[PDB]
């Protein structure tokens, strides 16, 4: 319980080391991570509504069963993240964005942007059923058409 819980103030997560911090099932709605490094953080069932995590470090992150709805990942580096039943719907990730590595297993990308090259790459590794949408994760990618 990351300092005893929170609310926790924009500046205390904007552009900080928070490597290894355990904020699993805090209600994070439109928290500001950006430009924080994140490695090993465990965000597992996290409420992330609308979260900033641009340009974040978010290596090994577990973000799984998160709502990550309408949250910016835009030029982080989300390598090796576990996203197992997160919600991605209408999500970002522009830009330089690494997924390399990430467990993607009924994340749900519903009208996420991407590139032709990100599709192509998240597609190589996309599979499951959302466990909350019930979305089919290589739907929501739209790998087969």
């Amino acid at each position: 319980a990351f300092k005893g819980g929170g609310p926790y103030g924009q500046g205390v997560t904007r552009g900080q080391d928070l490597s290894g911090k355990d904020f699993s099932g805090q209600t994070l709605i439109r928290q500001d991570f950006k430009t924080s490094i994140l490695r090993q953080a465990n965000f597992k069932g996290a409420k992330l509504l609308g979260a900033s995590f641009f340009d974040a470090d978010l290596t090994g992150a577990d973000l799984s069963e998160a709502d990550l709805r309408g949250a910016d990942f835009s030029l982080a580096n989300v390598t090796k993240v576990n996203l197992t039943n997160a919600n991605l719907e209408g999500a970002t990730m522009m830009g330089n964005t690494s997924f390399k590595g990430s467990n993607i297993t009924g994340a749900d990308f519903t009208d996420v942007p991407l590139r032709d090259d990100q599709r192509v790459y998240l597609c190589k590794v996309a599979d499951g059923v959302n466990a909350t949408t019930g979305n089919a994760t290589r739907d929501t990618l739209l790998c087969n058409l």
